[PDB]
């Protein structure tokens, strides 16, 4: 799973609609050493390498994503839960070519269902700078020429309790390309040292 005792993620998705498309998806384990991509991320140092040092260390996931780009509103849609009432700021950043180039900052209260707390972020509208980059890798004429641009971004979400301003998920997301026959497909892992 990805989570950790006080806080774990339910669902994730990204999508479009004119029926919707979803880009990528986890509805709801092996190991990667956070060295082998300190790189992808800013040395910011609000970037990786900084914020592990910090820990808790086993709060850290990576993801990895093959997307599906074969298909207008554009959207993403997070739900957590957890048992201890909280608030919660979440931080967002794209990263590309080692360089942070947007930043989304949320908040989003808890709400009572079914013995737990949820913290629903519904259809967010995804940012600008992200559809526009969408519309243009849909036009690449070859997988793999996706995959090499897309080999450059990064993605890393910070999740905090914003009265305590403790860390309780931090995730880095790495992107590829699947055919349509291979739907979209994600694998998660934690990070070490
Ligand atoms: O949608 C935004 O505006 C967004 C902005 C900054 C950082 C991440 C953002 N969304 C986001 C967060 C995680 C994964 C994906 C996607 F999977 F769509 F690429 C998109």
């Amino acid at each position: 799973g990805l989570g950790t005792a006080r806080l774990q993620l339910v669902e994730f998705s990204a999508f479009v609609e004119p029926q919707r498309h979803l880009f990528v998806h986890i509805s709801q384990l092996e190991s990667v050493d956070v060295r082998q991509i300190y790189d992808k991320f800013p040395e910011k140092k609000g970037g990786l390498r900084e914020l592990y040092d910090r820990g808790p260390p086993h709060a850290f996931f990576l993801v990895k994503f093959w997307a599906d780009l074969n298909w207008g509103f554009y959207g993403v849609s997070s739900q957590y839960e957890s048992l201890e009432h909280m608030t919660l700021t979440c931080s967002s950043k794209v990263c590309s070519f080692g360089k942070q180039v947007v930043e989304k900052v949320e908040t989003e209260r808890a709400q009572l269902e079914d013995g737990r707390f949820v913290y629903r972020l519904l259809r967010s509208p995804m940012c600008e700078y992200l559809v526009n980059f969408l519309h243009k890798l849909r036009q690449l004429p070859e997988r793999y020429m996706m995959n090499s641009v897309l080999e450059n971004f990064t993605i890393l979400q910070v999740v905090t309790n914003r009265d305590t301003q403790e860390l309780l998920l931090c995730t880095a997301y790495v992107f590829e390309v699947s055919t349509s026959e291979r739907g979209a497909q994600h694998h998660i892992y934690r990070l070490v040292r």
